[PDB]
């Protein structure tokens, strides 16, 4: 069957194409796009897949040599079958058949660079340890591109059980913790330590006496009606020769009361009015009770609130906010484990708010070194525990704390409104990325928008594998070809890179996109336009007609008006006569060396 | 004033309330029914609020909006300014914006129709009174032409459930599903407290949940883990060990027994986890007693069964495995269901799971039935209320307690057959997203549920549930006042592909990105110096017909005019085989400056 498939995926394991054809291999760190899954114990899993493959969920996954041996091959099918076509067309396909050599000169140098590395330069063991390694460690290489990049950084929390086998070594957020049970005779209990932050907020939360603490989590709705029912007294009525003028205070009250609460969250409800119906209608005593017949003068001031806001209030104020990870549906912090949980949380928001700061560098200090400190770890806890029973925003309470602080910090300025909502937002999201982990002992978290040394690509969290090869090679081994990669990757738009190659994807829609214009050009009987279109010539200078292939020749050459495209490139004068000769082949079934193109598929 | 700038700047805009433009530049307005997308965001006394300001305008949040009559109108302004200003250049070039304009028009035309149409409707065939009770007198009914086009609907329908304080104004009165309810406090004298009735679904959810006696039914929701782990634990004895001869085979039976109720666990949820293995570490290390033991130093003798478990997990699975489902919304985080008010909120959940699924089978024509029938009657809504409540106690997963009882009933339900595993996750689906939207109302009493991927006479269009506006004014004037021109307009949004409909005109967005194309074929075929191409490009017609140097303005007729072709350019355009008479002369007046009748063309803007 005369058709050539093309085999280059556009999308493999680790690979990373860039516009300019470069082709770049991003060694992984740990699992995830901002937040990293992999922790503690299991952090090393990512690198020992890339070097060796392993079997996950009893599906094997095949080490980065093994994925790009088999892509190399797949470039080497593809570049035998488009020279095959050679003898037919000189220059067929010129472009892809360049840019296919291109990757594959590099793909196979990355080939012999992690070949060598295992082989030659790891007399520390250092990669080897992954695989026989009782509970492997992260090579150095990567533990120093982890130590000076400038966009993700480790965090350390102490959880109640911690666990002793962290493995993120030079954390930029790091509090005291407990004696992991794994440091103890019987490995069954921890000790715990009676200072720092971790405590304060555990024996703080749910009290040694066992007295939990309510949470008191309102709705808006609730929260408003409340309030502005605490200034009043349960025998309150809107009755008497005073019941207009009460009613106008309560709306007043509530219109403040709801417009104050609505206004932090949106500014736009600074105009909300409570004083009309949608239709107009005036919101007074004679309205809701003797024609909507609602409320009376018996009625308690609550059912008055009740139909001031049915009555002029869209359904769309009432739709809350995402949740904060602090309000989770409790009714109470009532165990240990609800305390332990809650304290995870503080500990996790004030490290999101320490790594904001570190990477918009606006401070390098270690947060947690001081929250562990008296009185802050005490005064912090307190005012936690108090905005549960008050059902109040957590976020703001630290917030506040670290302005009233921001010199001891490394501040030069408190963060502003805009600063804490963008701290807040991904606090949020990565919080509920992590919150089922096994353990919350670290994380490492990466912002690829940011300019550095790591990346996000394929749902791993990754550096340059060039950046890890040189610094664990020590400069002993020259990158040759390969001496500017990492330097270009840096010149892109984005850490964050796109899961597929497009660059190899195009290769194959411009394939398609020749001959859609074929197909136009000849529908369109507008045979002089067809051979400027094939000889019309791309950046590179290749002339379009190298993109023919079984189906776009027999379109041509078999079209009713060929007669009339063969009396055009006799008679052209412009086109050279290198390519009058070569057409002529291709699209007269007259001449002499006439021969048929292969067809071209391929996967979508 | 004299600051007056020779460029034309667009005002059509491409979106407008209640209008939507299709592909063959017909335009259609969108009567809306309630806010929202699927669900209804506006139930009972707010439902007419839509209605309200589509005929009439209303204050919300102290920002006016406008009807639909007076935003119809400043759209036709608009257009009237477009038509004029391109108008202008035709002393310039006759045929400039040819394609442009018709559709403009054309879009002019049928838009002062319908505003005619509203008019006509609101002077005379408002007789009973039906729209202007929207602006007066009493907490106002849907129109009786938009309750017909509800009771007629294949793709949308009411269903009404039962809280505890329930509130006689509801406004839906066709629903699907439909349950028993309390007594209204708005039909007792004092107005403030409800009439419970003591049968039905409601009640029996309520009283079950929290009982008279007050004793509270606990919640104990368990993570994946923690479900799998408590689980193995239960088949052993807080003093079971693995120790000491026979310490590998009973190490075994627990990595099998981990292994069986982790695998039979994830596989509900996706079966690529049919072949997990706890056997082995990532790296092919065998999980046994020397290796957690002596090796790693994790476990010993003496650890507790639960300690084991832990470090074979944390030893074998990935992070992955563990990420939860999003929640249900039966399952909020409480710990336990111990207030008449936690008793509500559960009780309308586990309605309004049992309305979606009464949708859901309504919509794909599996039954007509109103489920809400069946479940108010006895031992019906005792015994799912009963199930529901062990359901809760057992942490287990509460839609299919309700699915399997639907099943096991599904000829009682009118259904052929039962529901199918797919079946019922494209219920959870719609009823999660559709609890969640509405979770925050103030009242609980009904919703009205719009599938716009389904064929029907209700569409979703710029966060209103809609109909097409000629289905309303056809039914309230009773066909009395034919439509004229616009006779097939609704039949024609049928046609179309989606009751999803675009929030933006792309149709009218492009008739300004087609000028800018134009734009760049022009420039590109300039700096590459194909003057031949040019007049070619110059001289090509659109599908209509029209010649695209109808598309030149200020811009692109001196890139021409000045560019270093021109005498090139002018020299094809005399060799002139293909190019008719008065192109000749319109293409020479536009871009040759000794031309008599040469004269400068407008530039043209627009907003984005
Ligand atoms: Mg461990
Ligand atoms: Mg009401």
């Amino acid at each position: 069957v005369d058709v050539i498939k093309f085999k280059e995926p556009e999308r493999c394991d680790y690979l990373y194409v860039d516009e300019n054809n470069k082709v770049h291999i991003l060694l992984p760190i740990v699992g995830g796009d901002e937040i990293g899954l992999d922790n503690t114990c299991q952090t090393a899993v990512e690198l020992i897949t890339f070097f060796y493959g392993s079997a996950h969920s009893g599906v094997t996954k095949y080490s980065a040599e093994h994925q790009l041996s088999e892509y190399k091959r797949q470039l080497e099918e593809d570049i035998k079958a488009i020279n095959s076509q050679k003898k037919i067309s000189p220059h067929a396909y010129d472009d892809l058949l360049k840019e296919k050599i291109e990757r594959l000169q590099q793909i196979e140098k990355y080939i012999e660079l992690i070949q060598v590395l295992k082989k030659q330069y790891d007399e520390q063991n250092d990669i080897r340890q992954l695989r026989t390694g009782g509970i492997p460690q992260l090579p150095s290489g990567v533990k120093e591109i982890i130590k000076s990049s400038e966009n993700a950084f480790a965090v350390r929390l102490s959880p109640y059980d911690n666990d002793k086998f962290t493995r993120f070594d030079d954390p930029l957020f790091n509090v005291k913790r407990n004696i992991s049970k794994y440091d103890t005779p019987s490995r069954q209990a921890p000790i715990p330590i009676y200072e720092g932050l971790g405590y304060r907020l555990r024996s703080t939360l749910f009290p040694e006496d066992k007295t939990p603490t309510p949470i008191n989590k309102k709705s808006l709705r609730d929260k408003v009606k409340s309030t502005v029912l605490s200034h009043y007294k349960d025998e309150d009525r809107i009755d008497g020769e005073k019941k207009d003028e009460k009613l106008n205070e309560l709306i007043t009250n509530l219109q403040n009361e709801l417009v104050k609460e609505l206004v932090k969250s949106d500014p736009q409800y600074s105009k909300l009015s409570l004083s009309k119906d949608p239709r107009g209608k005036e919101i007074n005593y004679d309205y809701l009770v003797n024609s909507l017949m609602l409320v009376d003068n018996d009625s308690e001031i609550g059912d008055w609130i009740d139909t001031i806001l049915d009555a002029t209030v869209d359904s769309t104020v009432w739709v809350a906010q995402a949740s904060s990870p602090f309000y989770d549906g409790a009714k109470e912090i009532s165990s240990d484990r609800d305390a332990d949980k809650i304290s995870i949380r503080v500990q996790y928001l004030l490290a999101e708010a320490n790594i904001y700061c570190k990477t918009n560098k606006l401070s390098d200090a270690n947060f947690g070194e001081f929250f562990d400190k008296e009185p802050h770890a005490t005064e912090i806890a307190k005012r936690v525990k108090e905005g549960f029973t008050q059902g109040a925003d957590i976020e703001p309470i630290i917030y506040d704390y670290i302005n009233s602080n921001h010199a001891e910090l490394g501040l030069k300025s408190p963060l502003t409104g805009k600063q804490q909502q963008e701290i807040t937002d991904k606090f949020t999201k990565h919080y509920n990325t992590i919150k089922e982990s096994p353990h919350f002992d670290e994380f490492f978290v990466a912002d690829p928008d940011k300019k550095g040394n790591i990346f996000s690509h394929q749902g791993r969290i990754s550096c340059h594998f060039l950046d890890f090869f040189t610094r664990q090679t020590k400069g002993k081994h020259p990158l040759g070809d390969l001496a500017s990669h990492q330097e270009a990757l840096q010149e892109g738009t984005s850490n964050r890179l796109h899961h597929k190659n497009e660059v190899v994807a195009q290769g194959y829609e411009k394939l398609d996109q020749f001959k859609k214009e074929v197909v136009k050009l000849l529908a369109e009987n507008k045979p002089k336009e067809l051979l400027d279109y094939l000889v019309a010539t791309s950046p590179t200078g290749v002339p379009n007609y190298s993109m023919l292939s079984k189906e776009t020749q027999n379109y041509i050459a078999y079209n009713r008006n060929w007669p009339a495209i063969q009396k055009e490139l006799e008679k052209a004068t412009s086109i050279p006569e290198s390519q009058k000769q070569d057409l002529s082949r291709l699209l007269s079934r007259d001449n002499l060396q006439h021969d048929n193109l292969s067809a071209i598929t391929w996967s979508k």
